[PDB]
């Protein structure tokens, strides 16, 4: 079988990354990593209308580039499966109402960044698609219409908080040898501890990505040794201290071979608190950043672990506590 | 390839539904199919202080009813496909934060039925699960936060897959495409979802080189009063029609006396009809193979404020008495 252990997919016939597109806003921009984007925006609006139109604009082309790089066009794929975090999924939707690629929705907080790639990569492997398109969003303002720290209050932001990347993301996946090749992925359990405070995701999600880190080492005999870089999603500040921790205490320290997409997004004079977040967090540092560091052969194996947080305001109303959950997809140099 | 047409998944392995488990509110209860729950509440609340953990307690109970019938334990799970239509899909996670099974978040309206089983099935033909359990549930309370209108069905089903013969056999499988001809109308669902389930019925024909007469029945989702006469006209207008092999969920649930307007709707819709109703007419002998197609509209307030239409699709499974 290609279920390994207890929570791992190893894929029997080689997985390729065959093309990977990027769209970020200004913030993204200006940041470190900027110029490794395909597309990028002084204004978040994106040349639209409204937030909503411009997320989708964002989807638009990172799914068009990365189409464009390998010579691809919407008709060449066989499935689509993508998902952003407002409710509903109106990015995705509506591009697939575009793309007219047979769709399947996915969603998982700021973790389906790995999740479409996951599930992507595995029908792909078992023969459902000859080609799959996997892509996310996230737009700061989109998702502060949902979610937002009330102000009127007088209180103040803490530095706990974090601020959501404003990009999006699309990779093509498909059998057909390419530079990056995908060999195994593991699909994350729920995790809750108990954390309540919905202002402190970094300490919620962390235990998550340990759990996934540390079922994945037990299920494929391997250690923080296996890896030159174990990559989390968007513990940022607060929850990369948190996991490093949990994997010590476990027996399976990461040492100094962990680093955050939101701590690598923007820079520590952007005023971005305890680091970025979204869905598109860590697609866009992953496709464009980590991609080319693999490219270039400054990394060989890389372990991609998107964390994300399901709590609604309706459920924090009701004295629950706040689930959360990690996928993760390793990525290694073809 | 198991892909076959555009459209299409023919699993070469086997699968079969192990069990299935169905809970339902008391509107169902009372309906011609009340009986074949397995789970059936007199109050909305389910016994429980609100509507949310209502909806919880629905699919708690699907999904342990099912693994109880198997002699199964959520350990016996690898896999676990759910999705509810509110937002953020609080029902499935913290359902999900109970099973501790390895969680992938579905969603796609109320065709979430068929999307869970059709991947589901997909993982378990590839080998990336040796047990795969899919849900799905859905209550008209949570569901509101003329003669065209619906009534969200409240209830839940779960369902078990695997290899391990079962009387039930799961032999293929077709992913909808988003249609959108132009319908802008919120309140009548059942028209604009008609042409999804007609595309991917026509598509899954085409597909597998089939027509109407290799199947005893073609089960869609929740068209209702509205939409289950414009999908017969445009899978007619298509060289494809299916006649009086066509039936709706939303049509079979409730009884036009319980005051539900055009029929039954909702994520549960389709799956507590299927998993009870149909699951057990081919169990009898009463049917042999069936195609369900679950559809959903993917229609938010927000987008319906700037002008734009109501985006919708549909998906569908082969079930076959094994």
């Amino acid at each position: 079988m290609k279920l390994t252990g207890k929570q791992t997919w190893v894929f029997e016939h080689p997985i390729f990354v065959n093309s990977a597109g990027t769209a970020a806003g200004p913030k993204e921009k200006d940041g470190p990593l900027g110029s490794l984007f395909d597309k990028t925006y002084d204004e978040m609006h994106c040349n639209q209308k409204s937030w909503e139109m411009a997320e989708r604009q964002l989807m638009e082309d990172a799914v068009n580039v990365a189409l464009q790089k390998n010579n691809l066009t919407k008709d060449d794929i066989d499935l689509l499966l993508a998902g952003d975090l407002l409710n509903q999924n109106v990015t995705a939707n509506y591009v697939a109402r575009h793309l007219k690629i047979p769709f399947l929705c996915m969603f998982g907080a700021c973790s389906t960044s790995m999740e479409t790639v996951a599930v992507a990569s595995a029908l792909v492997d078992g023969g459902f698609a000859k080609r799959a398109l996997a892509a996310t969003s996230s737009h700061n303002a989109t998702a502060e219409r949902q979610f937002r720290y009330p102000t009127e209050y007088g209180g103040q932001k803490p530095d706990t908080a974090t601020s959501t990347v404003t990009g999006s993301g699309a990779v093509v996946i498909s059998q057909t040898p390419g530079d990056i090749q995908i060999t195994s992925a593991t699909v994350g359990k729920v995790s809750d501890l108990g954390i309540t405070d919905p202002f402190d995701m970094g300490s919620a999600m962390a235990p998550a990505a340990a759990d996934t880190i540390k079922q994945h080492f037990k299920d494929l005999n391997r250690t923080a040794d296996d890896y030159d870089l174990i990559l989390t999603g968007d513990l940022s500040g607060v929850g990369s201290p948190i996991v490093k921790d949990i994997l010590k205490e476990d027996g399976y320290p990461v040492g100094t071979k962990h680093d955050d997409c939101g701590l690598l997004i923007y820079t520590p004079d952007q005023q971005v608190f305890a680091g970025g977040s979204g869905c598109a967090c860590s697609a866009v540092v992953t496709y464009s950043h980590i991609f080319k560091q693999l490219r270039e052969g400054k990394l060989n194996r890389v372990f991609v672990v998107a964390t994300g947080a399901l709590l609604s305001p309706t459920m924090i109303q009701q004295k629950e506590t706040i689930p959360t959950i990690a996928h993760g997809v390793v990525f290694e140099r073809a």
